């Protein structure tokens, strides 16, 4: 079955009534008829007992995301941040190191700096490229972390070669696939990534409504080489990793996704491939039409022939994707543009509305200047997350704003 | 205003339309009209930008819980577990120690063992009593953690004397007030606790519906003595602690409560004092009527005159409270009782339905035998969370089950 | 089982997972595996096919309301208004007459005037008292409609004697039991009413949140005497009436209650008896303390010894109930009182907040002056729907306002 | 702005916080600070007082549907059925006649037969074609009712010529635009229809989730000629019609849409044009590929060159649309096909899943045989509502089923 097919069918429960959709299990606990039945659900983890460990509505969304990313197993949690955090928490010990791409989401850098520091972990930031990664490896490296498309630098890493290196070094390649849109734009596991994390808040939801995140992994022998699975590997084989994300992330840290949120995210997936296709058509149109404009200092879009991302885009992404950036030259010209444009400015991505933001003063404002510049963030840069609006209507609004 | 008054009025928003209740802000992002407006909301944290940091619906529930616990500030998160974890994460550094009561919730022990170990922290478990705590203090102690009512041991710590000791040692007294029912049964901050954490899933919700948790703190000078607030103390004074729970727990770890869950929890608080009063009336009735029964080896209920908890209950709790336990003598007699009783068995508390559970095989099954016994869990023990049903109907069901 | 017991247990589904609560079936349609299976669900109405006819979440709320009102069958619909309308639509033909109490809810009078006029029906308004009803009967009378407690006149009809008369005349006694709080304060079916309708929006919900209504009926031979059940009586016996409310109200007019609303109403019932008891305790306290105040021209409360409603209250209601009125003497004094009182003014009832309103200018403003006066509405009258707040806090706010 | 643009922007509230989306006003009542403020909101209908009359969440969905259908005003209600019923209730008096197309939705025929009969109205059924309509006019005709695309006969009426005739006769042309997908496939008001009604449950929702309906009208002088607007026309001009649908449908009959449902429908509109385009691309592909198959007796699809609907489709619809039918020849061959096909059978339309149904035994089973045949329903007929799945995957499932 094709992605569009799986997206409306995968994960639908076998409802006793024939229900064509997903009931919302907004219930905290599940009862049992005897001491023994209770004892067996607690011992084996089968059946339900309490919603913080698992819930049938979240399970449907896991099964659908599993089908769409082509994974072994998915675990959903309260947000994208919670998923990045739970995945790393399940991998790492005090004294470990991570080798992380430089271009990362500002809260991933914040989480790495302020929380993984507390778990005793050090991070080395590098260009997400095999040789730079190689030369950062040490005896203590336990994970290589990159994003499918750097945001906002819009660089696409060579995933397959990074996965071969990670596999050869005995470490996990963890890919933040937030920009790959739950597999609709990219499926990093298919190229050899061991773990994907992502914010479902973005493209998967599609409506800038509620928060969710996911961790997914693939069948691999890697986890045999992590001591925490030697104290699970025998019992669970490659499922030992997602079971520990579950245990640590949900049972213990309690980062549980509401079944109301699971239900909305489950439905947003039904149109993700259609939406991402439309946004990316429009983004390529806007890229082509705006790149030669005199007031546009630089336009980055991975599907432009001469773009730096175009090589790796053509291999890993289904299209040029839904994001582009403009450099207006400086703060002053960005300001006038954003003040003039009759489109929303907000810090979200993958909404059905086209959204513009100034990373230097918002998404990346909690970082020092050097760190902004290293992430491809400059004072002229404006990021555009393209929505579902008519491409001619959008171009007219851009043109008009540029007149200001 | 009295608690019952505050519970239906506190935290109601000033709605532009006059709305008597709480709209659900199921929106991810908040837009701005200029580069500069965006930049100012990011710099100052005022106004809204993105739902993972804050949301008007969660804010209403914080303001109500603040009023009800009599706190300086509340922060809500995705679950009780997330709140215990975020509070400790905001307090602790690798190498710190915690001194924790022995009787604790099994997932709090699990979180301490499996996650706080990863943050480099060691825990010393003691009887929650001033001298045992005193003699456990070391140069590295950074927190004393107890529960308002030990579950299921039903012992009530001497909070005021523990708070005086913590204050004198320069460490935080953190109280899990899950059993104090959002201030309706106990307000630990009023006795000098620095921090309360709690599961709103339980009594506050009242319907065994959705998960939520809260962290609250009081005005105190203690945080001046924690280095992390010296790198905040000047800018924020006693609000530095809840601001860091927010930052670490929500911004970074992303343990965000859904606005659908906030809305349901906000409403459950409107009846918590009424429900807790009814449950506790009924629990005292069942305690009195069952304690002399020949098949009941031991009945614990804090409001029974000769109960070990009765001293500290009379001081700290509004009543004997909604929980009691029976010891049937052994596994075999517990089994027959639970199989025979025409009441639900499930692992939840503070639901409107009376719930029974066998801690030895469920809530405490992930602990070694010694740890079960030290928590007051034995193979004969059955815990009862008393709901809203008629007390005579309930007694008849107990009597009848005991015949088996 | 007692009412409080039934309210947390009745209508809980037999969930395949043991769920202790009610999943929300927010699904439009239910599928089938063969042409024949589809054909059989359509023929027999068994199983599910489409949410406008029936839905498992609404069914749970029907079963609980059935248990609580002590009915044969309940049907839920989108609002209290929809239920009054559907019930009458299932009873009446063009040319029929209704004999209706004078004191009625303003929208019931509006529905009777503006919509039942369109269905060809005439209404005779009378004092809700056996002899006045008797003398209004004609060959064309098809229903006697009264409210359990007139609002705001606070008169309680002699239900048992009205039901004996209706039964003797061969016509339905239809009781709006909105004030009887889903059976917690009154159960009209138990006294011989054939049909109850009510707004669940009010006391049953308890949180001034979402709209719902219900129609319920009892086992009776009456429907054999209505021709529409002779074209059903044989097949369904006393269930012919609720089946037709379903068919006309839901299948055809499509007045369907959302499963999100059913879920919230199902939970509000879990505390209705506790809330109604508390409100009514407080209302009796406020009645007693305010009735002798010099600025209070008249105070009506059914549980006051000398009140006109007290006779019939003592027989039919569980207590004096949660509503009282004050007459300030005139418009000018009502105005100052309501402007001065630090309590909410809004047009809703049975919320957890005490609510005040001026019927002459609001709830009854769409009626001519004569009709207001006949409903017990005067320019001095203020209606109080007592909430869950502390009674001393409330009395202080009243006293203080009266100073103005 | 183009339809796709309006669909993500129209109706977004001016939120005090900048919220990019729609808060859910799950609140029953709106308070006021003085007797006078209350009195003025009741007199003028401005501002809010009680959710049965209006609610900010429903208002956003009305404003968006207004923009998308290009209407004067929209009113939302609990279901498609409620909207058809409320619209006619606002138009008609006892003794009026309606002239209605023969091919109609089975519940519209049921509503006409079983409920409009109770309002004293007679219906004449005709081919939805100017001359047949003309010759059915009488002095008593008050409305001509047709559906944008007959279901399942798939005939498209000549709307513009029907609107010219209705306008010339002084009667309303009421169009059920359920198949025109909230204006994405057809906008009947743009061709001169006076009133549109539709089920938002179908294409607008897009997820087979919750029920909603809408009534919309256009600026017209027609309502001056209806006596009920002469007792409103002066005060409100063409808005007198939607104000009366509101008053009768919502204030009085209480057919109110839940704000949870409004919120889900508001979001489903954001992708309706994209979804309808994809479904209709796929439907045309399946039409073309299946029409020559030997086991397919007849295939109807409006976008096939020689189809009977193709003339009027090319004028009124944006494409061939998302529905097609197959005639398998008889009951026995339909049965084998439907039993064999690995696609869902359910009675819903415009879901993201492709749905098949056998109208003779389901959607039209409550009609006599003659009425089925007159609606284009035969024992061989299978209706397909095309979803979002891959067209090659779908064709393979059809081909395979036809082998059976
Ligand atoms: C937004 C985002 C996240 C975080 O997800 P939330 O649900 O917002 O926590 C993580 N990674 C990337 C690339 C993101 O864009
Ligand atoms: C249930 C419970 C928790 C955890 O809360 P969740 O919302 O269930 O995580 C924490 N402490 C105590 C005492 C509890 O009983
Ligand atoms: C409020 C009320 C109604 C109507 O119910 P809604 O859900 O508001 O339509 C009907 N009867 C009485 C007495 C009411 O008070
Ligand atoms: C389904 C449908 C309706 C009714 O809408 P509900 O929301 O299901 O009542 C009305 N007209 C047509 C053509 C329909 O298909």
């Amino acid at each position: 079955m094709e992605y569009t097919t799986l997206a409306v069918l995968a994960g639908l429960p076998e409802d006793p009534h024939g229900a064509v959709g997903l009931p919302i299990y907004a219930v905290a606990a599940y009862g049992f008829k005897t001491l023994e039945e209770g004892q067996e659900r607690f011992a084996t983890g089968e059946g339900y007992v309490y919603a913080r460990q698992k819930d049938p509505t979240a399970k449907a969304l896991e099964e659908r995301l599993k089908a769409l990313e082509g994974a072994l197993e998915a675990v959903v949690l309260a947000s994208g941040q919670a998923a990045t955090f739970a995945a790393l928490l399940a991998l790492l010990r005090p004294g470990d190191e991570v080798v992380a791409a430089k271009g990362l989401f500002g809260q991933t850098i914040g989480l790495f700096g302020q929380v993984l520091s507390l778990m005793g972990v050090t991070v080395r930031y590098v260009d997400p490229e095999p040789e730079a990664v190689r030369e950062a490896l040490s005896a203590k490296t336990r994970a290589v972390f990159v994003e499918t498309v750097a945001n906002p630098a819009l660089l696409v890493p060579d995933l397959e070669a990074l996965a071969t290196l990670a596999e050869e070094a005995g470490v996990a390649l963890v890919v933040d696939n937030t920009f790959g849109a739950a597999g609709a734009l990219c499926r990093p596991l298919a190229w050899g990534a061991h773990v994907v994390v992502e914010s479902l808040t973005k493209w998967a939801s599609g409506h800038g409504s509620v928060l969710g995140g996911a961790v997914l992994s693939r069948e691999t022998e890697l986890w045999r080489n992590y001591p925490q699975f030697l104290q699970p590997w025998e019992a669970l084989r490659a499922r030992c990793f997602p079971e520990r994300v579950r245990t640590l992330g949900l049972s213990l840290c309690g980062m549980a996704l509401s079944p109301f949120n699971a239900y909305l995210l489950f439905q947003g997936l039904e149109t993700v491939a259609l939406r991402v296709a439309r946004m990316s058509e429009t983004a390529r149109f806007l890229a082509e039409r705006l790149q030669g404009h005199p007031k546009v200092k630089a336009l980055r879009y991975p599907g432009l022939p001469e773009d730096p991302a175009h090589r790796n885009a053509r291999k890993y992404l289904a299209s040029g994707g839904p994001i582009l950036t403009l450099d207006l030259g400086d703060l002053e010209r960005a300001s006038r543009f954003l003040g003039a444009i009759r489109l929303l400015k907000a810090a979200n991505l993958g909404d059905a509305r086209t959204l513009l933001v100034h990373p230097w003063t918002t998404t990346h404002s909690r970082l020092k200047e050097e760190a902004r510049l290293q992430a491809g963030v400059t004072p002229g840069l404006v990021r555009v997350s393209v929505g579902l609006e008519d491409p001619l209507d959008l171009l007219a609004l851009f043109e008009e704003a540029l007149e200001a």
